[PDB]
């Protein structure tokens, strides 16, 4: 049909054509030595991949047994885990040796953006979100309360605009402070002899710390803009009295631009639905556009030029340093199949194909104008790993792709996600396994909750979904992550990252609460939009991360006993109503996500919950919900009759909460509905509670039954 024959591999034509005509040219790599390398690498590495997945299952079953066979004694649970190799011994202290890393990762602290790579429009904006308007972000979201007078209507509201402006002025004061006065009384900006002087109504002043003055545009007397700096992040004041917002401003300021999303993660994993070669080629084509510099729908902003505080003409990068998030070790994709017809490990494929593609990010001009890494590294996030032997295996896999691609060893750097229990209680061993390729560690708290629930499925009922964020195990897990990174010398070398803020409409809540992440010494945290990146940039001007990290070293705040504390609910924990509610809540979350996945191949979007509070979540949330319900089922809390009633109930609301095809009132005809049912009912049987097998299968079912 459409398969090409390369050795033991039968590649899909769409993939074979794309790689040949689009990816390879300019890579200075013979289009034949490559595919041989694909064939070799697949053949040689497929064993160990399959052996590691078997290890997971073997381990999972011993744990299922120990709980079935009955209290809960911590010291016993701990000895058992050690006995089974689950809980490996902790290595001697060390320091990572990664090099060739850009400043956005080794040094800068600031928000990290995650965008689905199959959406070029999102992917463009995310790349362009290195710089963002603070007026926009304040005006458009509820950071400035829509009280009275300040309501946000079809036209621009001057009262609301004044409210934004005051917010930004107060921000300026608390970031680049004046030696005397306050930006809110300022009337003009000039640069005179390399210093910056702010025209106050009664006098003039400079910055308290004059070094925070980074540059400017336009003539030094009537500057177009003035560039500030705090905590290694740039602030830009756009000056134009001629403008709309300009005339109303006491110093004629049009805007304040913040350096926001310092890095972005282009995603092939949980934020996309890609079940075939057709799907993977789209994301591949976009990642290529991104690496060349020519992705268009609206284009990638080019770099920003400035005048240094004297006369020199420097430049700043206009884009976010891009990572790519490959899929993990579990799934296979039929984009490539062997002679017997077995599907090829998608993880190995992603390494070969995202690595190849990223070579363009390394070179400018002719067959792309734009450069990702200034230092010659390729940044890859590797999710869903369980233990140091799976980290090691990812090293080796990268070592081999490099050989195939002809890059120096250690080019491809790894972004380690701490989002599986077996990784968590062995994190030091995971970092040691990747000591010379590791550019971050990051707490993937949602997936981590999923694994947490599935690992102890046979122990008893779990606490509700909302109760998880406050649990002893997850607070220990968050801190433990930071101690290990800092111990291994991440400060000034690698990022130390935290999770995603899914409540996309609740920005005031984000601005008030997300500050805790850098306060815990994390040099980066995840946001789901360019706007939330700008707002989360504020926290880094408020919190000196370098120092928090500095005064956290040497400390150990988690014990293994705290990590291993299973989030079990106590006896008589819940009234009948709180259960019905939690059931309805998970069924609506599962329904509204799965329906967009199977029917439209959307892996991440703005989906309203039960109360229409819009949440932008991905498969990790689904993994939590479906595993939670599955767990309550397994342990008596609810029945099978209950699940169906809830699904049946929530379905028509999801339909009304949404091109779209309604699941109600015809339930066993919607493949999506049958998927959401399967996810819950087959939940305990899924390997590690993983949601992709069912999802992939059911999406492919939808694709087929729609061709005619
Ligand atoms: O915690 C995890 O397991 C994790 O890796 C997070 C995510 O991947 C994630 C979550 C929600 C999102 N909304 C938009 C994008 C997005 C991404
Ligand atoms: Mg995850």
């Amino acid at each position: 049909t459409d398969r090409v024959s390369v050795g033991n591999l039968r590649i899909a034509r769409v993939l074979y054509d794309f790689v040949n005509n689009e990816a390879l040219p300019g890579t200075d790599i013979d289009p034949d030595s490559f595919w041989a390398g694909v064939d070799k690498v697949v053949a040689d590495l497929t064993p160990q991949n399959q052996a590691l997945l078997n290890a997971r299952d073997e381990l999972q079953a011993q744990i299922d047994k120990w709980h079935r066979r009955r209290p809960i004694d911590m010291d016993a649970y701990r000895q058992f885990l050690t006995e089974i190799g689950y809980l490996l011994p902790e290595p001697d202290d060390f320091t990572i040796t990664t090099s060739g890393v850009d400043a956005e990762i080794t040094t800068t602290a600031g928000p990290q953006l995650v965008v689905p790579v199959l959406n070029a429009r999102f992917a463009l904006n995310a790349a362009n979100a290195r710089w963002g308007s603070l007026y926009d972000a304040l005006y458009g979201t509820d950071v400035i309360p829509e009280t009275d007078g300040a309501e946000k209507g079809p036209t621009y509201n001057k009262v609301r605009g004044d409210k934004v402006i005051a917010y930004a002025r107060k921000f300026l004061d608390d970031s680049v402070p004046l030696s005397s006065g306050s930006f809110g009384d300022a009337t003009g900006f000039t640069v005179q002899d390399g210093q910056l002087v702010v025209a106050l109504p009664d006098k003039s002043t400079g910055l308290a710390n004059p070094g925070q003055f980074a540059g400017y545009t336009g003539a030094a007397e009537s500057p177009t803009s003035v560039l500030l700096i705090n905590h290694g992040l740039h602030i830009e004041i756009l000056i134009d009295p001629e403008s709309q917002v300009g005339t109303t401003d006491r110093a004629g300021v049009k805007d304040v631009i913040l350096e926001s999303a310092i890095t972005t993660i282009m995603d092939f994993e949980d934020s996309v639905a890609a079940v075939d070669a057709a799907d993977k080629v789209l994301g591949y084509r976009n990642w290529l556009g991104l690496n060349k510099g020519d992705l268009a729908a609206r284009v990638l902003n080019r770099d920003r030029n400035y005048t240094a505080p004297g006369g020199g003409q420097f430049t700043l990068p206009g884009r976010s340093l891009m990572f790519v998030r490959n899929v993990g070790h579990l799934m296979t994709n039929d984009a490539i199949v062997d002679t017997d017809g077995s599907e090829v490990f998608e993880g190995i494929m992603d390494a070969l194909f995202t690595g190849l593609i990223a070579i363009h990010g390394l070179k400018a001009s002719d067959v792309g104008p734009l450069i990702n890494s200034r230092t010659g590294s390729i940044y890859i996030v590797k999710p869903k790993m369980h233990g140091p032997a799976e980290v090691a295996f990812t090293c080796e896999l990268f070592s081999r792709v490099e050989d195939v691609l002809g890059l120096p060893q250690n080019t491809m750097k790894i972004g380690i996600m701490d989002e599986e229990r077996r990784t968590t209680v062995n994190l030091k061993a995971c970092i040691k396994a990747a000591a010379d390729r590791v550019v971050f560690i990051n707490t993937g708290f949602l997936d981590r909750t999923g694994d947490e629930i599935h690992t102890s499925m046979e122990a008893g009922p779990m606490v509700r979904k909302g109760t998880m964020k406050s649990q002893p195990w997850i607070l220990a897990y968050e801190d433990h992550n930071v101690d290990a990174g800092l111990a291994a010398g991440f400060s000034g070398r690698a990022q130390v990252g935290k999770g995603m803020w899914t409540m996309t409409e609740l920005m005031a809540d984000m601005v008030e609460t997300k500050i805790a992440q850098p306060r815990a010494g994390a040099s980066t945290a995840w946001v789901p939009s360019p706007t939330a990146a700008t707002l989360h940039a504020l926290h880094y001007h408020q919190v000196d991360v370098a120092a928090v990290q500095q005064g956290l070293a040497g400390k150990r705040r988690a014990t293994i006993e705290q990590l291993l504390t299973i989030p079990l609910a106590k006896e008589l924990a819940w009234a009948p109503d709180e259960i019905r509610e939690e059931v309805d809540n998970n069924c609506q979350s599962i329904l509204g996500y799965v329906v967009r996945w199977v029917d439209q191949g959307v892996g991440a979007s703005k989906v309203p919950d039960i109360h229409d509070v819009a949440l932008m979540e991905d498969r990790a949330t689904l993994r939590i919900s479906s595993q939670l319900l599955a767990n309550w089922l397994r342990h008596g809390v609810i029945t099978s009759a209950d699940v169906r009633a809830s699904l049946e109930r929530m379905a028509p609301l999801v339909d009304r909460q949404n091109a779209y095809r309604p699941m109600a009132p015809n339930f066993d005809d919607s493949i999506a509905f049958l998927a959401a049912q399967e996810l819950i009912l087959s939940g305990a049987q899924q390997p590690n509670g993983y949601t992709e097998p069912i999802l992939h299968r059911r999406r492919r079912e939808f694709k087929a039954r729609a061709a005619e």
